[PDB]
């Protein structure tokens, strides 16, 4: 080949992230959770694995030509990841997002060479941001649409990549996996990792996670704004197939923030969705038994969240799990 | 012990970058050090310093770790300090990017900003000694003089460099790195010279504040992480080859180009790229030059990196065009 050569080496920019064994007290019995740290990636997120897999398989299946624009609707880690990997592969990148999105998001995505097209309230969300991507393709037929919320390459990325890493590294510790939890944005993470884990541990519980403040998985709908950036921003996406998963876990965004704060104070600088996943995983442990082996992921680091409530004191509410959690140690770290 | 905590640092990607320089094709090789616990090369050094300190009982259980930083070292010691159960107290000049202050505080460290009136970098260092004098159990990693700093890079990143270039059957002709503490250049340089006695090991300075090359001149500059108002004891300019000098404007424009090609890096990464080119010009078109990208662009959104830089006539970046990533290695 040659393109094949290129894709073989560019994959060294993504994956092979640390697996961490985190020990903590939960009122006040000793527990542990296993977690992948996905900050160790090209642009700092799990979405790098997904963007790379997507573009690679698309090249393999001749579904994108050289120099073709990559076009998507997002303001988060997906725009960042396709912007960077798009530029690496010689593609201009076009991102549609709403016109009230913060300066910080726009500047970071702009840094990576993408063209940003802003959509107003009146031009329709949000939902109309994904509509203009479809318009663009019909007027420029070389357009590749990642279609993150519906594209099987997304879930597959995590089946072939991070999911397999998880099964391999838990097997090297001779630990069976009793469960896995992940917040759903596109759903690619929970679906892909779940498919992989359930091939190896048929009784594993694969629980998708939503915010209690906007339970898009349990109701179907975008109910309200919440502060768990990267998860449930729109509608149960087409990729998520709830029937193939076990029961929905719900976490309050404040509880996620406090948990992420605690994580940073033990030297793990993570995003709000990571704190959510940690709480998520503990909930699942609480259903299965204190000593069950539960895995999750930390999808990004804390550096993009330095003006969010991650930086402020959160009111502790009755039902927060995080008020009864004290982190003790990183007991082990695996890197394969 | 932490045979296992070392899995949080190091083993980062080596990139082969192809570019045009007015208007000839060239390449340089670069370690991407964002792929580390806190997103910087300093993670390697913080971990190694603490591991040795523990080995030689230079640090007591729960004792405070206290340090002066341009940002990344404090971030790194706040994260690793927290992991190992230590209070951390960081002094940092007040003109470093505000994202630095926020991250240090997120890791549970006490952060004290130090003004130019209060002596900037030299003042920050003295405040660390003051704290140690006042509080007898204090551990001072003293990154500006501690040989563990350069040792960390001799054993870690330096050895990865040598093995990665060996794997390409390529001889290293030169290495360039901006000097903050001097750890990076001294430690990598020692390792490279053991394997290529003729390789040139070049420290880099801002052209705006050429302290290494003059021995005295200190001025404001925006190349965060390097040129900290003095020549650090760790750096031995007579054991290194000649100083390379890059304009902070030229560095920023170069870091901006790198991000447009997919490599979101800090201002000093831009500086190092231009430096490695300036060295390449000395040794030949075809010479094999290695450098490092110490961190990513996320701590710099508040800085001139995100603004439109006045290009000048003498910027090498006005004549650079990035072509592609030709290769990526990682063991
Ligand atoms: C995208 C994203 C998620 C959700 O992952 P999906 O695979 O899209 O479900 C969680 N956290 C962060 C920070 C993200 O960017
Ligand atoms: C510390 C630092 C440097 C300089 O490295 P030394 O090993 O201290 O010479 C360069 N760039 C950045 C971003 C840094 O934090
Ligand atoms: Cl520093």
């Amino acid at each position: 080949g040659s393109e094949q050569k290129k894709m073989k080496y560019l994959e060294n920019l993504v994956g092979k992230t640390p697996m961490l064994e985190l020990i903590f007290d939960y009122k006040g019995e000793e527990r542990r959770i296993f977690v992948k740290n996905e900050s160790y990636n090209l642009t700092g997120s799990i979405k790098d694995r997904m963007a790379f897999y997507t573009l690679k398989k698309a090249y393999e299946k001749n579904e994108i030509k050289k120099g073709a624009p990559i076009v998507e609707a997002t303001s988060g880690n997906t725009g960042i990841a396709f912007s960077a990997m798009g530029a690496i592969l010689g593609h201009p990148v076009i991102i549609y997002m709403p016109d009230w999105m913060s300066e910080e998001r726009k500047s970071l995505i702009r840094s990576f060479g993408a063209k940003i097209i802003l959509v107003s309230r009146k031009e329709g969300g949000f939902l109309g941001s994904i509509e203009k991507t479809k318009e663009f393709a019909k007027n420029n037929p070389d357009t590749y649409l990642p279609s993150q919320f519906s594209n099987l390459y997304n879930s597959e990325a995590h089946y072939y990549g991070i999911g397999l890493e998880i099964v391999n590294e838990m097997k090297s510790l001779n630990l069976n996996i009793d469960g896995f939890v992940a917040g759903v944005g596109t759903g690619g993470t929970v679906m892909g990792i779940g498919k992989r884990i359930k091939e190896n541990f048929s009784n594993a519980k694969i629980c998708p996670l939503e915010p209690l403040n906007s339970p898009t998985l349990s109701t179907g709908y975008k109910v309200a704004k919440h502060r768990i950036e990267g998860i449930s921003d729109e509608f149960i996406p087409d990729l998520v197939k709830l029937d193939k998963l076990d029961n929905v876990v719900s976490v309050d965004d404040g509880d996620a923030i406090v948990m992420a704060q605690k994580l940073a104070k033990c030297g793990l600088g993570v995003g709000i969705s990571s704190g959510a996943n940690f709480i998520g995983a503990l909930m699942l442990q609480n259903k299965l038994g204190k000593d069950s082996v539960i895995v999750t992921v930390f999808p990004d680091d804390n550096k993009k969240y330095l003006s969010t409530d991650l930086m402020r004191e959160e009111k502790v509410k009755e039902d927060f799990l995080s008020k009864d959690i004290t982190l003790k140690e990183i007991k082990n770290v695996l890197r394969v």
